[PDB]
């Protein structure tokens, strides 16, 4: 057996949670950073499906790394669904305007042809025939955030009524990355909501990550590394004993720690945010060598 | 269930060289640090069982290691043969006057009657009923490094003889801390010995780690960190450092760490090819264990 094939069926036994204690994978959130490899312009890249392929493997490939980010919450279920995103840089801003109606039924064809997440889509099916078989993992906006970019934009709508609308995005996205090939689904947020959301915001997120562990994939809920969420299965929980399966680093690689021995309790680490794309090619694998021991 | 159980029966498996690939066993060479725990002085520790055991298993437990050193190159052979050695300061230095005999059988009774070799075996048999059961280490002085402390000492004698004895002085030892309970066993050197003394050398690796291996224990020898990458000899396992070449498939071996805490890296990921990692000395005995265990809990990432 590979051993990307391992890392694939240790995320398929985890969404069963049926996993066998294992040193962590690490799987940091590696988008715009990656478009110096062809030295192209970050904004184009993640337009392009075939060209996102080729600088999100290669630069797995030089880093050693087990996994790939293939999406990074970065407005994509936003500009989807209709609210107004900045397209000249990266990483996209939130606009000031939307067309946006959060009681109609999700149309998953419209979904997935919004341009950079069809070009997502397109880069997952052309990894999934990868001979290395890495872990492809999507990072999407979590739904309180969602909830938040909606009504920054203009979106006047109910708690209720809102939270199901962006859990409905993101069971859509779910199963749309899971079938395209994606092995690990996550959420990020900035912060827990409010009291008086909380409940919604625990919904939306078991709704999506209900169909992720339908389709073998295992969804992990991403807080800032700087009583649990959920708790009917064993899901995978951020910040603050409970077994917990994920945890979050700061996307600044000079600041990350060595990677842990096997008995800690996290079978998989994160970073809540994408390595900032600033970053230098030869400094990021630098750090990543420096954590991994090499 | 027993955490060491599994650490000690890779340890075996790696005597026989049929390792299983897993991540690598950390045992950093830890003695007159040690001392801090109960503020002793080291040269008093190393010399009762029981205070040794008490202040390295503590110690151990503190770090979270799964595995002590009961024994460090501390010229602990050359004492036991006759030569001077001092006994006011640690680490011992080896002395001008000597009164060995090359050509005499070992005798192991008086061998293991010694001061600090008794206490470092009184030490082991106690640590041997810890129900954590954890990779009892003893480090020893190599035999090239033990000819020269020999030499040094004022030991006239040939090449041949004196590596024949040097061998014979580990192999016994190596009998004794195996049936005290010993399960990982190293040789340190400083540097691989002239070309003239090679086979001799050699030849005493092989006489010391054929009873080691016979008892289930691993052999393994020590060059230091600092040293560029070179030949490992087949007489015992390899252990080169972090920046040397991977050796042939065909042989299991360990990785050789600097003594210095500060400057470790991280633990290595699953996939590499080594079962095992020293320290090619002693971590500096000045060392505060505050430090020590910041600096531990660094490379394990918590």
């Amino acid at each position: 057996e590979a051993a990307g094939a391992l890392w694939r069926r240790r995320m398929q036994e985890l969404a069963r949670g049926a996993g066998k204690p294992h040193a962590p994978l690490f799987v940091p959130l590696i988008m715009g950073c990656a478009a110096q490899i062809e030295a192209i312009p970050a904004i184009d890249m993640v337009r392009d499906g075939t060209r996102l392929r080729k600088n999100l493997s290669e630069l797995r490939r030089m880093l050693k790394l087990d996994a790939l980010t293939c999406a990074v919450p970065s407005c994509m279920e936003a500009e989807a669904v209709g609210v107004e995103v900045s397209q000249d840089q990266w990483p996209p801003r939130i606009g000031t305007t939307a067309q946006v109606d959060v009681t109609a039924e999700i149309d998953a064809d419209r979904l997935a042809a919004s341009p950079r997440i069809a070009a997502a889509l397109d880069a997952v099916r052309q990894i999934a025939v990868d001979p290395g078989e890495p872990v492809i993992a999507a990072a999407l906006t979590g739904p309180a955030a969602l909830v938040a970019q909606l009504r920054a934009a203009g979106v006047e709508a109910g708690d209720e009524a809102i939270y199901d609308f962006a859990g409905r995005i993101l069971a859509t996205l779910a199963r749309l990355y899971a079938e395209a090939g994606v092995n690990l689904l996550s959420w990020h947020e900035a912060a827990r909501p409010a009291e008086e959301q909380d409940d919604f915001w625990k919904g939306a997120l078991g709704t999506a990550g209900n169909v992720a562990r339908f389709h073998r994939v295992p969804p992990v809920l991403v807080l800032p590394a700087s009583w649990p969420a959920q708790a009917v299965p064993c899901p995978a929980l951020n910040h603050p004993p409970v077994r917990t399966h994920a945890r979050a680093w700061a996307a600044d690689p000079a600041g990350w720690p060595c990677l842990p021995v096997e008995g800690v309790a996290e079978r998989l680490i994160l970073t809540d945010a994408e390595v900032p794309p600033e970053t230098e090619i030869a400094t990021l694998k630098a750090q990543v060598e420096r954590v991994r021991g090499e």
